[PDB]
């Protein structure tokens, strides 16, 4: 029941909230200065919008996999490590980075 997290750095947070509310037919689950997120059931998705002041276009901020509990984060951390990937754990999260620099977190909310 895990789901992808897509975090986008957007030049215009307000415009982006409006667009994504239309695209996914639902409003944001959380709104803070410079930040919003959407919890989408179908397709299963955690969409995070981070305002990038002065940015000329939307870019990838980071990626992730949102899992149900801490045990699953721990399982993923061990599995990824034993596969030979360099990992950094928080505590609950584990981070890895792809060869072109894109960061992924496996995390529980
Ligand atoms: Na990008
Ligand atoms: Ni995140």
């Amino acid at each position: 029941m895990s789901r992808v997290q897509l975090a986008l750095r957007v030049p215009d947070l307000e415009a982006s909230i409006g667009f994504y509310s239309k695209l996914f037919g639902t409003g944001p689950a959380k709104v803070r200065p410079g930040y919003a997120n959407f919890a989408i059931a179908e397709p299963p998705l955690k969409l995070v919008l981070i305002e990038g002041a002065g940015e000329d276009a939307t870019r990838l901020d980071h990626l992730g996999v949102e899992v149900e509990d801490s045990a699953q984060v721990g399982h993923a951390a061990r599995r990824l490590k034993e596969s030979g990937l360099a990992t950094v754990e928080e505590n609950d999260k584990v981070w890895v980075t792809g060869p072109g620099g894109e960061p992924w977190e496996v995390y529980v909310v």
